[PDB]
């Protein structure tokens, strides 16, 4: 709601380096936990964790059943999270600034 703790719920969970990977790639068309194991060497169980913190994160979740999808609404952040990374990716970027060498 607005006292909510999940939106650090999603910021753990992005916090590991393969949950992330994970995210990116079922965003880019994986349903298969087998491929994504795979592509990292890992065994199936091991990343049938990151996804189901990734589950129960709110990022991520299983509809009709066994190759899955992603979840509800309350969330944003989201909200804010973007346009504060676009603050951040912004002004960083903008700071560019050279002037003659």
């Amino acid at each position: 709601d607005a006292d909510e703790d999940k939106a650090d719920a999603m910021f753990h969970a992005l916090s590991d380096r393969t949950r992330r990977d994970i995210l990116r790639r079922v965003l880019a068309g994986e349903h298969s936990v087998s491929t994504l194991a795979a592509n990292y060497d890992m065994s199936f169980a091991a990343v049938q964790k990151h996804v189901a913190v990734l589950e129960k994160a709110g990022l991520l979740t299983k509809r009709r059943n066994g190759r899955e999808q992603l979840a509800s609404g309350d969330v944003e952040a989201v909200r804010s999270v973007g346009a504060m990374l676009s603050e951040l990716e912004q002004l960083w970027r903008g700071r560019i600034a050279r002037i003659d060498e």
